[PDB]
Order: C-alpha cells, then sequence, then structure tokens
C-alpha cells in the first residue's frame, strides 16, 4: 500500500538519526535529533504527514510509539499503526567530506533517493497513480 | 516549470520560519530555525533537494543566498538561481492549540498542503508527469 511508512532510529557518533522509509518505493527521509524521545518522534511524524499521505506507520521497536506525544501526533494526522544499512554505508562513504554528521546524512539521503527508476521517482509515481 | 522553488523566511514570536513553496503547485515545506543564517539555509536546501527535483530556487530577499555555505549546497545539489500570508493565517488559527510555535507551523503546513485538488496532490502529479 502507498500509505505505509516505517520509522526507526539509528545511532552514529553518539547522535540519533531518525529514518523514515516509504515501504513501497524505498524513498527515505531522515533527520538528526539530539536524543531518542517521543517529542522528537511526534514532531517528525507531524512533518512527514504534512508532506505525504501517511496512513500507517511501522517500526522495528514498538516501544518507540508508546508516548503520549507520539499518540497525539498520530491522532491529529489520522495515522494508524537493509535500506537503513544501505544508508549507513552511504553516510560512511561521504562522512569525511562534511564537518557535521547531519550534513553527511542529508547527502546520503540525496544520493539514495536519486540513485538508479530512482526511489524519488517511484514514490511520486506511486502516490500520483493512487490519486 | 516543475523544478522551481521559492524560499523565504518569516518572523513570528521572535523566531524564524523558513518557508519553501513549490511554485507550480503551491505545496509548502517549512522549518522553524533559531536565527536567519546561511548555514541554516544551506542545510534546508540540502534536505529539500534530496526529496524533490530542485532545479532552481527563487527568493524575495536575494542577499539570503550570498553566503559560502548556501553556494556550496547549491553547487553540490545542482541547484541554479501570498501563500506565506495564507500560512501565517493558518498558523494564527491553530497557534493556541499547541505549546510550541514549531508544532503550530507543521500543523499549518499539513492543513495547507491537504486543503482543497490539494497542493500535495498537485505536486506529486506535476512531478510524476514530468518524469
Ligand atoms: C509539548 C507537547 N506536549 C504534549 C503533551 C501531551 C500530548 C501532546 C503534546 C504535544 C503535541 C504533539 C503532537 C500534536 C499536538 C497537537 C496539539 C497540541 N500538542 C500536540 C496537534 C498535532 O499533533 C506537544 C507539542 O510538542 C511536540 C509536537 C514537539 C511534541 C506541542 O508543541 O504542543
Ligand atoms: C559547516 C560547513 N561549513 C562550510 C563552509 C564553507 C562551505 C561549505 C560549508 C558547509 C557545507 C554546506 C553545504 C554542503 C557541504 C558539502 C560538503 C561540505 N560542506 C558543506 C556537500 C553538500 O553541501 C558546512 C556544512 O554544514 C552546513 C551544511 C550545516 C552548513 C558541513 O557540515 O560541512
Amino acid at each position: 500500500s502507498p500509505g505505509i511508512w516505517q520509522l526507526d532510529c539509528t545511532h552514529l557518533e553518539g547522535k540519533v538519526i531518525l529514518v523514515a522509509v516509504h515501504v513501497a518505493s524505498g524513498y527515505i527521509e531522515a533527520e538528526v535529533i539530539p536524543a531518542e524521545t517521543g517529542q522528537e518522534t511526534a514532531y517528525f511524524l507531524l512533518k512527514l504527514a504534512g508532506r505525504w499521505p501517511v496512513k500507517t506507520v511501522h517500526t522495528d521497536n514498538g516501544s518507540n510509539f508508546t508516548s503520549t506525544t507520539v499518540k497525539a501526533a498520530c491522532w491529529w494526522a489520522g495515522i494508524k499503526q537493509s535500506m537503513n544499512k544501505e544508508l549507513k554505508k552511504i553516510i560512511g562513504q561521504v562522512r569525511d567530506q562534511a564537518e557535521h554528521l547531519k550534513t553527511a546524512v542529508q547527502m546520503a539521503v540525496f544520493i539514495h533517493n536519486h540513485k538508479r527508476y530512482s526511489a524519488g521517482e517511484r514514490i511520486v509515481d506511486i502516490i500520483a497513480t493512487d490519486i
């Protein structure tokens, strides 16, 4: 289904990377956050839901979604309940080219979503067709 | 053209809101940043370019784009050189429902992009057709 996303955090350099994957396309969005908290997860979900038609979200750590703040973001936005290793591979390849990890992360996201169709091309096609 | 974006900052509550508008669709992405700096603008452009096919960017304040950091983000991502009032209207309507301005901003972005086709529907259609 085109509405399914998966969200997980990854750790690197003592920081936290929140990674969202559109399951049908492989498209990724990511953000570096200071620590794993429900508030950061909730805020990310609000941003994601404003950009794409997010219907359901999965995760590999179910406890990620237990906080009152996450539940409120899900409620308001109407959300119901590998590539990560690929992303860390790309991050590692570009890491020395940037001062800050967050820059390297966005470089890796850019590379992933435009590498070849591309993931960025597939998501827009999938969503447009579903409309 | 489907590759044209406009970026501007707006001020509210002593904070800075960076607003990107996809010109052909009216779709918006926004972020609350602590202050107007080239580093924040450059980082935002890197994130935007990884998500959409950003070919050119416009602004109502040309000096926004003079810093070395912005130029480097543009160079790497291959970027060449009203609704904002609407967004402030929506922000004002939902502001008292959230503690933090940043939450109200993302609520307003969500409302704008899904209000009716919707801006979110138009951008994916425009980009998919262009492929
Ligand atoms: C601080 C807080 N604290 C909270 C404590 C308990 C429950 C929710 C929050 C919420 C909250 C979360 C998600 C929402 C909210 C909405 C209105 C009001 N609050 C929230 C509509 C959209 O989604 C929040 C919000 O802050 C974060 C989004 C960064 C967590 C807020 O600014 O009010
Ligand atoms: C701190 C800095 N300082 C700078 C000083 C001068 C010029 C660029 C920066 C850059 C820079 C900007 C854009 C890029 C960069 C890339 C590699 C290295 N640096 C950058 C590829 C993608 O786009 C940066 C980067 O930091 C921000 C992105 C937050 C500004 C960085 O982490 O290296």
